[PDB]
C-alpha cells in the first residue's frame, strides 16, 4: 500500500467520529452567523494530529478581505495560521464565506478518553482596510473587524462564552475503542 510515511489512509479518523467536544444551551451569537468545525483528522504521532478545519460565515467578497487568520493555536508549527493576508502575502482561499484549511494541532485527552480534542483558538476577520476594496463596505451591517472564539470553556449550566466548540475525535484515529 503506501511508498513512505504520512500517506497512510489507516491513520485517518472515521469522519462520523469527528464531532463537537461539547454542547451548550447558549453560545455567543455576536458577529455574523458562522459554522466552524473540524471535518477530518489524521494521527501523526503522539498527541499531534493533522486536521481539516471548515469555515462558513456571512461575509463580504474576497476583494474586501484584509486578513483572515487562526490565532492562539496550540500547534507544533506555531500559534498563527493565516489563510488570507494582504500584508503578509498569504492567498490561500477563494472565498471568505466558505473555505477549508489544514492545521497541525496538539491534542489532549477528552472526558471520554477514547477521544482526544484540540485546544481553544480564535479566528480573526478584518475587512475593508489596508488595501482591500471598499466596494460594498458602507452597506455591511456588521463590524469591519471581529473574532470568533472557539472552545469548550468551563461552563455553568450550559452557557458558553465561545461561538463554537472545539472538536474531538478518536485517539490514534482508531475506528474501534
Amino acid at each position: 500500500v503506501p511508498r513512505g510515511s504520512h500517506m497512510s489512509s489507516g491513520k485517518t479518523c472515521p469522519t462520523s467520529e469527528v464531532s463537537p467536544a461539547c454542547y451548550a444551551n447558549q453560545w455567543e451569537t455576536t458577529f455574523p452567523p458562522s459554522d466552524i468545525k473540524i471535518t477530518g483528522a489524521t494521527w501523526v504521532q503522539d498527541n499531534i494530529y493533522d486536521v481539516t478545519l471548515s469555515y462558513e460565515a456571512e461575509s463580504l467578497e474576497l476583494e474586501n478581505l484584509t486578513e483572515l487568520k487562526i490565532i492562539g493555536l496550540n500547534s507544533p508549527t506555531g500559534g498563527t495560521k493565516l489563510v488570507w493576508s494582504l500584508n503578509s502575502k498569504v492567498y490561500d482561499i477563494d472565498n471568505p464565506a466558505k473555505w477549508t484549511t489544514t492545521l497541525r494541532v496538539y491534542t489532549k485527552s477528552s472526558a471520554d478518553d477514547c477521544y482526544v480534542e484540540m485546544y481553544p483558538f480564535q479566528i480573526q476577520v478584518d475587512w475593508c482596510e489596508a488595501g482591500a476594496s471598499t466596494d460594498g463596505c458602507s452597506a455591511w451591517k456588521w463590524p469591519k473587524s471581529y473574532d470568533y472564539d472557539i472552545g469548550c470553556d468551563n461552563m455553568q449550566d450550559g452557557v458558553s462564552r465561545k461561538h463554537h466548540p472545539v472538536y474531538k475525535w478518536p485517539k490514534k484515529c482508531s475506528s474501534n475503542c
